[PDB]
């Protein structure tokens, strides 16, 4: 129902203007539609509904923007100068299932499409603003962009765990915790509260990507969608690399039960029915 | 007052500066293809625009400026890559990729386009002016706009179409950021539909204009000339304005839209509170002759 609906808003945002370039939206399109699990639109709108908010069409929209600049960011990530991938979400990636050329300008568009996305919503103007001005900051020089060059300078570096956590915290905390930041601010929840959702969101984020990392070197690539163990040939700095697989497990499970701790702690402070957002969390829980 | 170009780039570098830095590559390679060079005229004629209609400069007309800027800036970085018109210089200099990296200049114009939306909303305007200018600075740019005229352009490569099509890769490949200005300088000025219409009428036929004069100059002038190497254009059989109509009426088309645009400009200066003065003699700037 959510999954349908983000994607009837993405597909709405595409195909009700007038078509400039046929290919362009059919290499967006592409993308949007290989999969994926859609973790990042979903959270802002379970934080909506946990705070008791009906959703609306404007909250779709919302969270169909951060989809996107996250599809933008898989689309440059997968490409030969990146990662270089042949798969991405179990099928042949943008640059592969039609040129460099295009893959390029597809991940440009959702960059560039995603704040029209956002400032086509009826919030309350202000909000707007500042959804804005953090969206750009979470994706940008200073959030996703910026983790991306610390992620391809590390190739083949001993760094620590400081930098480390710096790589991981900008590359993807940065996405991860602004649906839960978003969500309290659309929701108009006083500074403390948007604190405390912003933590809980770096803990996820930060959390997801240690995930990523295990996923890397231990899952098939039925089970991922992407050409497994690139991090090992590619020398990137990763939790298993630096501390080793027994601990990147302790801490993916560790940061995970905090996320659920401080999520259920604010139940008992405010109305907020963390359900979905409990289920979600314990879906992305690996086992040895 | 103070010199335009020089408070727009300290605007830019300011946004770069004024947070920690994640990564000074980063930092480095997006300053670099800024401090390049370029005319400035996007955020030039923004800013004329704000004068002309009698409104006082301030940092946040200086914001909206920079932002429309970066993403211009951005678009260049990625026209120039190997996949796209594989150009080695820009703006007298060695293109970001040839400098740096091909990953480091994907991910520099991906910076400015997605930082110059955090630019743009760190302005002190209403905010119903600002979400105005997110949403239509988004349209000029992406799918519907910038982006999508970027892919008409590569598709048609050794093609052959008609005017309409050749309009329809100009029109939105480099007008709409070259309208974008005109438009949200007379939003800024909170105008009445009808004027905010017309100021986007004068923006897109400068912005055609534009790709006109910039298809002329790639087969006419040289290399000291331009920044970039000539006849790129040729070589990769673009649809371009002399290929479709000959360099002759391509200069006549010039001429008469640059006409176009200053009438219009003369008729709301004898209706409204606008001294367009700065603005003509920039028009003036861009005329050829053969
Ligand atoms: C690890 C990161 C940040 C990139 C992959 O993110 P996801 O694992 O959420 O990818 P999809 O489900 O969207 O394919
Ligand atoms: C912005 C991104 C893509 C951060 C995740 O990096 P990865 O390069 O590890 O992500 P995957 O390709 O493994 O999904
Ligand atoms: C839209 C086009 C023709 C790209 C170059 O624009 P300019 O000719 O304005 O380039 P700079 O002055 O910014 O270098
Ligand atoms: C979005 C852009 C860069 C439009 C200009 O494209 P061109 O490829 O014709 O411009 P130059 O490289 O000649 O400046
Ligand atoms: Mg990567
Ligand atoms: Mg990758
Ligand atoms: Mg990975
Ligand atoms: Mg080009
Ligand atoms: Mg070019
Ligand atoms: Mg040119």
């Amino acid at each position: 129902d959510k999954l349908k609906k983000i994607d009837q808003t993405i597909h709405a945002f595409y195909c009700e203007k007038a078509v400039i370039s046929e290919k362009l939206n059919e290499a967006v399109l592409y993308s949007i539609n290989a999969g994926g699990k859609r973790i990042r639109p979903i959270l802002f709108l379970e934080v909506i509904e946990a705070l008791q908010i009906p959703l609306t069409e404007s909250h779709f929209k919302a969270a169909a923007a951060l989809e996107m600049i996250h599809t933008g960011s898989l689309i440059h990530d997968d490409l030969p100068a990146m990662d270089n991938d042949d798969y991405r979400r179990g099928q042949l990636t943008n640059h592969k299932k039609f040129d460099e050329a295009t893959a390029i300008l597809a991940g440009d568009s959702l960059f560039l499409d995603a704040f029209g996305m956002l400032a086509e919503t009826d919030f309350p103007t202000d909000v707007t603003v500042d959804l804005v001005r953090s969206l750009s900051s979470a994706s940008g020089t200073f959030g996703m962009v910026g983790g991306q060059m610390l992620d391809m300078a590390a190739e083949g570096k001993k760094l620590n765990l400081k930098n480390l956590q710096l790589i991981h915290r900008h590359k993807t905390g940065q996405l991860l915790a602004y649906p839960f930041w978003a969500a309290a601010r659309v929701a108009q929840l006083d500074e403390n509260l948007l604190a405390t959702f912003l933590e809980i969101g770096m803990i996820i984020g930060l959390a997801f990507q240690v995930r990523d990392d295990i996923l890397d070197i231990t899952a098939n690539f039925e089970e991922i969608g992407k050409t497994p163990k690139k991090d090992v040939m590619a020398e990137k700095m990763t939790y298993p690399h630096l501390l080793g697989l027994n601990e990147s497990y302790q801490i993916l499970d560790e940061s995970l039960d905090q996320a659920e701790a401080i999520l259920r702690k604010l139940s008992d402070e405010i109305a907020f029915a963390p359900q979905k957002i409990l289920s979600l969390i314990e879906r992305l829980r690996l086992d040895a």
